[PDB]
């Protein structure tokens, strides 16, 4: 089954589209990074909200576990995670 739209609006603040598998199992998948991931921190509060808990760049991996970084205020997304980017380590 090839779904890369499920709902849509599913879920925004984080461009993510419920998914689950046959099993009962939901994750989210994150069009920016066009990954699949456990549910996630307070991406879907704020951006400041998250900035304590995780910060605006991010770097996580799929269920495939594949690690993806991205600029999550302006959504950019790259593979590449520089602490120098946040200028410390990974946090806000």
């Amino acid at each position: 089954g090839s779904d890369v739209a499920a709902g849509t609006a599913s879920g925004a603040k984080s461009m993510w589209t419920e998914h689950k598998s046959p099993d009962g199992r939901t994750y989210y998948y994150n069009t920016e990074t066009k990954q699949s991931t456990w549910e996630k921190p307070d991406d879907l509060k704020t951006p400041a909200e998250q900035l304590l808990s995780k910060c605006p760049w991010k770097e996580y991996k799929s269920d495939s576990g594949k690690t993806y970084y991205y600029n999550s205020q302006t959504k950019e997304s790259r593979w590449a995670k520089p602490k120098e980017l946040e200028d410390l380590e990974g946090l806000e």
